């Protein structure tokens, strides 16, 4: 795991059928005509779940700090390392969120807390497959705070209690406790526009 | 190695299942509105190096000279010779930061400085694979600072 806030900059679960692992989402928001490129060899699912949260941030921009029209002057580019690595799936739609919402906001978010979930369009965190794996991960390389989908609550009965001991989780619904949860409150730099 | 400083040039090191190989990254920073070709028949990977490049030096502007306005007025051009190996993998990004940002800057890139290794887009330099052919090449050649 890294151990700083990081400014744009999401850390997140993978899971694989080796074992799950971590993966960081970086997003920059860099001056532009407004479009969404998406390296880093995702899937198209994944690009979908990106729109979705995108579009969620797109229809709420005065409860979170963003600028206004973000979509006609901001070229956003969302990176997955590393290449080479066929990475896909909906499950990491809370962590795209945070990651948008941290580029375009200015405020950093916070790299010790690991994190999962399915973004709706409403904003409607949705369960996932694998949370064990995915939390056996975390706990490897030493983060102990959770964000986990509140339908993911029968999961947990399944780790043993000396992991469960330390990983201190976050029950969440919405987006709006995620983003409360995980941001500080604080802009650093001085913005795309 | 050629020996001169060139402008938009970075010497760089790959390698195939015939050992290692040194390649050229000719960069052209030609006036236009703001695209990007990628030409030489590049791997997808390798495209998407270039992108992860240049927009980390969009994010980077003031720290190394390079222009005030470049996504909206240099059309970009990045050839890599010759026109019939295909070449994949994303070893090389570094080169293509180095290339680029000499060919927007103007300032001419050592080609005596072999050079490898994969870029984020916060800037950090991940590590990569055949360290050793890379390497063994890079000296066969004449060249003496990795």
């Amino acid at each position: 795991a890294e151990t700083e806030p990081q400014v744009g900059t999401a850390q997140g679960l993978a899971w694989t059928p080796v074992g799950g692992t971590l993966l960081t989402i970086e997003v920059a928001a860099v001056p532009g005509s407004g479009k969404l490129s998406l390296t880093g060899q995702l899937g198209e699912v994944m690009k979908e779940s990106a729109q979705a949260a995108l579009t969620y941030l797109r229809a709420h921009t005065q409860d979170y700090g963003l600028p206004e029209d973000f979509y006609n002057k901001v070229d956003l580019h969302v990176h997955v390392p590393d290449g080479a690595t066929p990475k896909d799936g909906p499950s990491a739609g809370i962590t795209m969120a945070t990651a948008i919402a941290s580029a375009l906001s200015r405020r950093p978010a916070r790299m010790d807390i690991a994190m999962t979930g399915e973004v709706s369009l409403r904003g409607k965190v949705m369960p996932i497959g694998g949370v064990k794996e995915k939390l056996l991960a975390a706990h490897q390389a030493g983060i102990h705070k959770i964000v986990l989908p509140k339908d993911n609550e029968a999961q947990l009965e399944e780790l043993p209690k000396e992991v469960l001991e330390g990983l201190e989780i976050k029950l969440v619904e919405d987006v709006g406790e995620v983003l409360e949860y995980l941001l500080l409150p604080e802009p650093t730099m001085p913005p795309v526009v």
